[PDB]
């Protein structure tokens, strides 16, 4: 007749929600889309293994929409979905601790997500999604796959897909503590004279066209309006971290004057990225690949750098 | 006092006038009778905004000092931007809201676009800097602006399917939601992405992908500039990576071109960037 056991659902794995279902019922039948740790069970009928186990289900009912919301800081519907579906892949990949870092062994075309990895342990960053922030203490641990899949969840990308580090990482400053960055710049025309800037936000440590943090401090030449190349140079940061990236360019890491980097070899369609990292001496991780020399010359796109507080001496 | 222009609250913290930051000024005679610091702004702030940023405000207002001062004529029917502060992407990007269909859930953005339909764009100028976390004057990417704000749109009833065949490991179906559904990324032609496309798969091998099924009101190709009535409208940019120019395409009565200024023609040939499609519902024939 009616064979039933007991589960909880959830969207957080905080707040579990009991369920009595009918083993005369697949899984999505009672709930909708459900999940077993990544796996979409939605069309599985119960196992008696499953008594007791938790099941992510979706935000169906107003109170798991305020739980999600909560938990994950977004409100696209299909966020969960994505994100777990990403993660029945990322659970599948390996992450070997290279050079003191949690790094991932290639697969699925993940390289931009890697080098991403590696950046994201390097610099001081404190996540605002509690998801996100759970989710990077487990990879810096060397449990990934969760932070994994958030990541391509937050920036609309699906797994096997070609990806964009500078993209990435502006997706996830978004979701990111940069409440004390405060970026001060001045530009000097000798045409229209001289104008200061405050930012803030993910555009107050990120700078797109220069590599060179020295060069950003002393001064770059960008078209002004009126048709003359003027100068914009910074007067004061205060932030932890700067991130300087541009078109992939031969470019010279010099050992200790940067903290990381990343290097493309490829076009605009196909590419690959492996991540540079400055420590006794240069490292460059690959995946699980990893090698060591004292100078660096290649194809770099973004260079990071540490940073407390920087006051220009240029009046 | 407020944050919204909805939610007053009787009465300061950083404070703003009509776009100009005059947090560091103090009162004019001419100013008499006209930051979310406490929870009444920071509730009000959230349900108008859709954002937790502390930041957020302080740069829409930086950016709507500026869009104020632009000009917005109508060209062919569109609010358009005339030039100023290098805002060719953001002109693009309000010609080309406004001739699809797609629905906001910031009550900020459908806000901003009913006024800017009507003419009165700078305060949906500001709030298009703000979310794609632009300054003014900054050089811009329709395909970067256009997946912030399908981020911040309704875009539920959107579906798409695709298919991968390769050789080795056999077919495999993929579904995406949200903005991947609305989104492709490698070519311009709808055509092709539903007939098939030659991408990498995972085992190394180039694959073939093809779109199985598509349930959506439009869709967005985009690709690298390359020379290129059968379609609703398209960018077209001139330069490089690092300096260009952007130009819309309308498809019409004949295919229009508007450039912050407006010519026509019956055919067209040009390096675009994004195509826009019309759609409902579209199920491929390879079964
Ligand atoms: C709109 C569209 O069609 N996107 C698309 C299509 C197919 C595949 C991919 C996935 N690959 C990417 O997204 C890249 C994007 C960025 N770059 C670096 C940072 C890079 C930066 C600047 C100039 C570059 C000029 C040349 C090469 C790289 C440049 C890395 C990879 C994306
Ligand atoms: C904080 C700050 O200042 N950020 C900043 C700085 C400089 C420039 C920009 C924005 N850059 C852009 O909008 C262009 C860049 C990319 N694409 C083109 C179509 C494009 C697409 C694909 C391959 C290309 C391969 C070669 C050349 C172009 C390619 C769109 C426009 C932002
Ligand atoms: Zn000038
Ligand atoms: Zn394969």
């Amino acid at each position: 007749e009616v064979r039933t056991i007991k589960v909880f659902t959830t969207v957080d794995n905080i707040n579990l929600h009991t369920q009595v279902v009918d083993m005369s019922m697949t899984y999505g039948q009672q709930f909708g889309p459900t999940y077993l740790d990544g796996a979409d069970v939605t069309k599985i009928k119960p196992h008696n293994s499953h008594e007791g186990k938790t099941f992510y289900v979706l935000p169906n009912d107003d109170t798991l929409r305020v739980e999600a919301f909560e938990y994950y800081h977004t409100t696209d519907p299909s966020f969960l979905g994505r994100y777990m579906s990403a993660l029945n892949h990322t659970k599948k990949w390996k992450y070997p601790q290279v050079n003191g870092l949690t790094s991932i062994k290639w697969a699925d075309n993940n390289s931009y997500l890697a080098t991403a990895l590696l950046t994201l342990q390097q610099i001081e960053l404190k996540f605002n999604p509690p998801a996100l922030q759970d989710a990077y203490y487990r990879a810096r641990a060397g449990e990934a796959a969760n932070f994994c899949a958030l990541i391509l969840a937050y920036c609309n990308k699906t797994v096997g897909e070609l990806g964009d580090v500078r993209e990435t990482m502006s997706y996830l400053f978004q979701h990111a503590n940069l409440d004390s960055c405060k970026r001060v710049l001045n530009v000097v025309c000798k045409t229209c004279g001289q104008q200061q800037t405050t930012l803030k936000g993910v555009e107050a440590v990120m700078y797109m066209g220069t590599l060179s943090y020295e060069q950003f401090k002393k001064g770059v030449q960008i078209p002004c309006t009126c048709g003359k190349q003027a100068t914009k140079y910074l007067v004061q940061q205060e932030s932890p971290f700067v991130m300087m990236s541009a078109p992939p360019a031969q470019y010279e890491l010099k050992h200790g004057t940067f903290t990381c980097a990343s290097e493309y070899t490829g076009n605009y369609q196909c590419g690959h990225y492996k991540h540079i990292t400055s420590k006794e001496t240069l490292y460059c991780i690959d995946g699980a690949l990893l090698t060591k020399s004292s100078e660096y010359k290649g194809p770099i796109t973004d260079v990071f750098y540490k940073e407390n507080s920087y006051t220009t001496t240029i009046k």
